[PDB]
């Protein structure tokens, strides 16, 4: 059932934010501060910013009508990171890192 799927979609997006995965998913806690890092294009190339602070944001005020619309916002902030930056950044190998994570969570998903 829906209303199932997000309860567990809660304990998924619980998971990425746990200390066990810090390391890698600090950069997607908050959005991109372009403004403060110079990134001038950012805003030009990312149409739609995603980070975890807005997932969290969605799933407390019941945004997200089913586990899919959740699953959307999440590979998008993945997507905007590997749109946005060259292969071989840091960023990118920890959004890979915290992908394989939330990948696996959901798939095991009951
Ligand atoms: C081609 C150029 N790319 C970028 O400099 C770039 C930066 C980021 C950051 C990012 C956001 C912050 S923050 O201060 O905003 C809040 C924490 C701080 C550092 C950040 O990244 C770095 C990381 C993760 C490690 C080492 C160095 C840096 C600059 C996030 N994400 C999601 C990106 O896609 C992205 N790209």
């Amino acid at each position: 059932s829906h209303m199932e799927q997000l309860k567990h979609c809660n304990g998924i997006l619980k998971e990425l934010l746990s200390k066990k995965h810090a390391a890698y998913a600090w950069p997607f806690y908050k959005p991109v501060d372009a403004s403060a890092l110079g990134l001038h294009d950012y805003h030009d190339i990312i149409k739609h910013p995603m980070d975890l602070s807005t997932v969290k944001r969605k799933m407390e005020n019941r945004d997200y009508r089913d586990a899919q619309e959740f699953a959307a916002d999440v590979r998008l902030m993945f997507s905007n990171c590997y749109k946005y930056n060259p292969p071989d950044h840091d960023v990118v190998a920890m959004a890979r890192k915290l992908q394989d994570v939330f990948e696996f969570r959901y798939a095991k998903m009951p």
